[PDB]
């Protein structure tokens, strides 16, 4: 099965590289995501037994859409749908799972949608390590996450270069 030997490669290539500060590859379903709109993407690191999906929770308001994703204990618990900004109970309108949609359509995307699995001890590496969803790029790319990223420098340890 390549399952084997696909997951050895790839799950690999994902951990070394990244062991040069390439900061060319991401973990986890949004960063893997967004990278792979980002169109920075290689290759995908997606696992088959992979127990992340997307729902989309949405309210007649249509003034706070939300769509993320959530682990078995994450929908039973079912407080991330509200918000105390909103204080409204979201309306699932679909569900669809994320590893099944990371195969439908990951050539849109331009990446490679691979599947591996934690049998190898590469794959612990990105369970364990992350989750079992990753997202190889082709270069360094512009991260964004907490607000004032162009500048502060949130995760651009070129800030030090700046000072010298």
């Amino acid at each position: 099965n390549v399952k084997f030997i696909q997951e050895k490669k790839l799950i690999g290539r994902y951990f070394d590289e990244i062991s040069q500060d390439t900061g060319k590859y991401c973990f986890g379903v949004e960063d893997t995501l967004k990278a792979l709109e980002m169109g920075a993407v290689e290759i995908l690191i997606v696992y088959e037994n992979l127990d992340i999906m997307r729902y989309v929770l949405h309210c007649q308001g249509t003034e706070e859409e939300k769509i993320l994703y959530l682990t078995p204990e994450q929908e039973k618990d079912k407080s991330h749908f509200t918000d105390k900004e909103t204080g409204q109970e979201h309306e699932l309108i679909e569900s669809m799972p994320l590893l099944e949609w990371f195969a439908n359509n990951y050539k849109k995307f331009g990446a490679t949608l691979e599947i591996v699995t934690d049998k190898s001890q590469e794959g612990s590496q990105f369970v364990k390590g992350f989750g079992g969803i990753g997202g190889i790029l082709r270069y360094r790319v512009d991260f964004q996450g907490m607000e004032y990223q162009g500048g502060d420098d949130e995760f651009f340890d070129l800030d030090d270069y700046l000072e010298h």
